[PDB]
């Protein structure tokens, strides 16, 4: 495929800053833990840099196009993605196969500021049937993987909220939380080339002590 994975050391400042973004963006969810499990923090087991020259140049080419359409502003963010297809994504890139057809902002590729939101989709929409081994959406034993991704939003359409195309004149959609005052924003792109899966994070959710 061209993809290689480089392990980061826990002593590396880059490992520490990615872990901190994982841990600090956990919130409680309105489903009481149904989809993603009950936890306040993670046990991070490994963080790997995803290196693929073809996929990177695909991303930067599209970033330059968006930028030039938006007064030299890519509006680039680092955002989480959770999916049963994480292993296809790191080898072949994001495409229409990784879209959420039934999502609140239409058929596109969804990203979260809250790591705990992406965690709800590790084992499928709604958490599917949970981990393959124990059939448990709150499994504390099995190893999970998330992507921390570089995403080009460009001009984003703001949706106040309780593959298709971007709204005309826009490069993405922003789902702004309008009820749960603790929820962070979620974002949708409609072209796989507008994201690069930069870090692969392997972790467990941790059982609260109390
Ligand atoms: C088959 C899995 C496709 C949807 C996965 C998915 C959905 C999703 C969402 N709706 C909002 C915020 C983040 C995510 C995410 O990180 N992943
Ligand atoms: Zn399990």
């Amino acid at each position: 495929s061209g993809t290689i994975l480089i392990d980061l050391s826990p002593d590396d400042k880059e490992f520490q800053s990615v872990e901190e973004e994982m841990q600090s963006t956990v919130r409680e969810h309105r489903d009481g833990g149904h989809a993603g499990g009950i936890f306040n923090r993670y046990n991070i087991l490994k963080i790997q840099k995803v290196c693929n020259k073809k996929l990177w140049e695909r991303y930067t080419h599209r970033r330059k196009e968006v930028s030039e359409e938006n007064h030299n502003h890519a509006n680039e963010r680092m955002l989480f993605h959770g999916s049963p297809f994480v292993n296809a994504i790191i080898h072949k890139g994001f495409d229409e196969r990784h879209a959420y057809i039934g999502g609140m902002f239409g058929a596109g590729i969804y990203f979260a500021e809250n790591s705990s939101k992406s965690n709800q989709y590790v084992y499928g929409i709604g958490g599917g049937t949970g981990c393959p081994v124990h059939k448990d959406r709150s499994c504390y034993i099995c190893h999970r993987q998330l992507l921390f991704c570089r995403v080009t939003l460009g001009k984003s359409f703001l949706q106040f909220s309780a593959m298709a195309h971007s709204p005309p004149g826009h490069h993405s959609v922003t789902g702004r939380p309008s009820v749960n005052g603790l929820a962070l924003a979620e974002y949708v792109i409609y072209r796989g080339e507008q994201a690069y899966p930069e870090y692969l994070i392997t972790y467990q959710i941790m059982r609260p002590e109390g």
